[PDB]
């Protein structure tokens, strides 16, 4: 128009406020990594479901005290005992085996001495108990860890390996979760060739599509590759319509500044009738970043039209797209983690808030990491942070090596 | 035997020293996430491959100075111009378009005023240049960003999205990388049922297999599910032989303490003829953790026999297995990231170094994160750290809330 310069705060809040939460589906628990539960999950059994030994040793009567005992048998892991321990008797137990009737404590083998075994040294017959056990010692009573009827996982839980293991424990193998967003990515520009092409005069290879798709995939979301689209409104409209049909989220790059052949914003508004919430952001890089929604058939589609410059595209993808995707897949607080780190070099501040990929490194002595902006060993590592520099003011015009700055985590630390 | 209590330092060093690096394979660049390059990668083209405009504006002769100029045409993105700019002339350019012959600078449109356009307002004819440009301004010369013949990625680089984008840029779509390890996981114990089973007397559901497989999958490595194996040497040997055939790494859990039906270490030594490098570790939890190698047909197989206790299994998997897998897939320094964090509560120290899953959280004010050991909102989050508590000494017997401790990162922050 030009569109108003939207502040970074307002643009980010607008993305989260306008992005929908996807519907739910039932999945197998093994497919639950990174999913958010849409239901509370309850145990239908006690854990342990029988009183269970914590130790290799003997199930005893605490009231017998220390002394010499006849071993009446062994409680085997996986088998309910049938014998009752009576005074002067014990039963051998292993870790995880059930406690027999008549015993109220376990004495670990280290607190015993063997007296007699069968001539074939395969059976223990008599043992000396060297300690006074307390009732209940080294036994997990029924339900000690989980009780039947207990809610073991709450709706809203963002699951990792231990939550999957908990579902396995309680036998809840099918769970309701939010869907993951399907994200379509297209590149735009008459100068672009595919990565697989040799160069032709006036042309370059499309890198943004690969970088953006890889970024989305790294977060676990399914993607659709919509290819390269030329700088013309008909082709852009057709590609957007395909994205809308096939995906929940459409990411484009290129064609969002005010250039003679930058058509995306016109197509979004005039042809698609999408609502453009912002078309410029007061940020460096990323000035022409554009965010639109399209409500069709009771469904809200999300469209990010990112800048064409490759660094701008990947930075703005991490700032705006990834948090939106996290909200869509049901994460209750979708904001990225921000950590404090020390600047590795002096920096002159821009009037705009400025963002730069960096590598966070901890030195085993120092409490704060260093942020090295993108060495023989550092060239081996991928960026895992986005430095977040404050706007310059009449007071603060520069920051110095060692000073503390905010860094958004964008990769595995 | 019992096996010697191996110090944590020695056990960890032994794992890394004895673990092999896998062989290489050629992959498509799109499949490169998390891979390590086994070759240097070179650009075969310049970037840009033509002198490219940084701006929407006009390609000018700097020597003409400011003034009124005839527009002789437009350089289009993706098209080599054919006209030569002569004195008193300019050519319209867009960002990324080639600079025509005869021009040596770009003046952005904001530093100009239009004089005349065609009656049909679709063609600019005459423009006022308001600034004195410097030769080269707002042009990326050929090779400014990447030069033909330049090494753009070194062998040993652990690739993320931006490295994939760089491969796309230079058109190197096939790259040599280290293989990922195939990791087989089995559970052991006569008391175990599958997650899909209803409980039977004396039995519990196998959770370790799910938790361990999910942990490995979270790191991107292919897995093989070897199921549940009973406490008997024949079945254990057969399952290990299947793992050895199908996988690079075999993980078991259970059956590694000194109990009457704990057979794994006997099978590994006597039947498989594997070399057990350690069979106990002075750590809490994880005392019976076992690490073995098996050299067969010039190939080194890796076997981790982890403790059966579910918390021990997941802790020891993160401490020993994940670093080994990182070395196998070619990461040069496979050690996890260790960060400094503040303890959320007082802790009594054990004679053994102690490890506990926790959640790291940053508060937007404070420089160090807090480590909360595994709240309405915190129950929504998965563990992302492993607290690393030091052994007790005659001097240090306890640590207090707020004191700084080491935390190993085990999840996305
Ligand atoms: N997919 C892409 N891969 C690599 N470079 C790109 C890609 N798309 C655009 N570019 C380049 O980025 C720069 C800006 O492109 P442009 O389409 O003008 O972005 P915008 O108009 O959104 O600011 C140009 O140099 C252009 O060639
Ligand atoms: N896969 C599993 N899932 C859940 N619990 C398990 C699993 N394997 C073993 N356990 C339990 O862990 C505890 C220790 O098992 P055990 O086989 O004695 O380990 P180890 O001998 O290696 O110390 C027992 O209570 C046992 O039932
Ligand atoms: C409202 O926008 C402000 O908060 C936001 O939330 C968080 C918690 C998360 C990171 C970051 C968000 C990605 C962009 C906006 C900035 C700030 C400008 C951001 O910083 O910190
Ligand atoms: C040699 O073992 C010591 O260093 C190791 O390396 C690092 C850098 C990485 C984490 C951790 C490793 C997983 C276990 C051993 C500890 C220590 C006991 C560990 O701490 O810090
Ligand atoms: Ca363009
Ligand atoms: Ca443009
Ligand atoms: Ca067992
Ligand atoms: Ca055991
Ligand atoms: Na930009
Ligand atoms: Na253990």
């Amino acid at each position: 128009s030009p569109f108003p310069l939207t502040s970074m705060d307002k643009a980010f809040i607008t993305v989260l406020e306008m992005t929908p939460v996807l519907g739910t589906e039932i999945i197998n628990y093994r497919d639950g990594m990174g999913r958010v539960l849409a239901q509370d999950v309850y145990a239908k059994d006690n854990l342990p479901p029988f009183p269970a030994s914590v130790k290799d040793g003997y199930a005893v009567r605490a009231a017998d005290g220390p002394g010499d005992r006849f071993i009446i048998g062994e409680s085997q892991a996986g088998e309910q005992p049938t014998q009752t321990v009576m005074p002067g008797q014990v039963m051998r137990v292993t870790t995880g085996a059930p406690i027999p009737c008549g015993a109220d404590a376990v004495v670990q083998v280290e607190d015993t001495e063997l007296i007699r075994e069968s001539d074939d040294g395969t059976e223990e017959l008599e043992v000396r108990i060297l300690v006074q056990a307390r009732p209940g010692q080294d036994i997990r009573p029924i339900g000690h860890d989980i009780k039947r009827g207990e809610c073991v996982l709450a709706k809203g839980t963002h699951m990792g390996p231990s939550e999957i293991g908990l579902l396995a424990t309680v036998g809840v193998t099918e769970v309701e979760v939010n869907k993951f967003p399907v994200v379509a990515v297209m590149s735009t520009g008459n100068e672009l060739l595919n990565p697989e092409d040799d160069l032709l005069p006036g042309k370059i290879r499309d890198s943004n599509r690969s970088t953006l798709l890889a970024t989305i995939q790294e977060h676990g979301y399914p993607t659709i590759n919509l290819g390269i689209v030329g700088d013309n409104p008909d082709d852009l409209l057709n590609a957007l319509n395909e994205g809308i049909s096939r995906a929940d989220v459409i990411i484009t790059s290129g064609g969002v500044s005010m250039g003679e052949k930058d058509y995306l914003k016109q197509v979004l508004d005039i042809d698609l009738h999408a609502q453009i919430h912002f078309g410029r952001v007061f940020m460096k890089p990323g000035l022409p970043t554009t965010f639109a929604t399209l409500d069709i058939d009771g469904v809200r589609k999300i469209i990010f039209a990112l800048p064409g410059n490759p660094v701008s595209a990947v930075v703005t993808c991490n700032l705006f797209v990834v948090p939106a995707l996290r909200k869509m897949q049901g994460i209750l607080d979708p904001r990225p983690t921000i950590i404090k780190a020390r600047l590795s070099c002096d920096v002159k501040l821009d009037p705009r808030p400025e963002y730069h990929r960096c590598i966070l490194t901890w030195h085993h002595q120092e409490p704060l990491p260093w942020a090295q902006s993108t060495s023989r060993l550092m060239s081996m590592r991928s960026a895992n942070g986005l430095l977040m520099l404050p706007p310059k003011t009449e007071q603060y015009v520069e920051l110095h090596k060692g000073e503390v700055v905010d860094v958004m985590v964008i990769g595995r630390l």
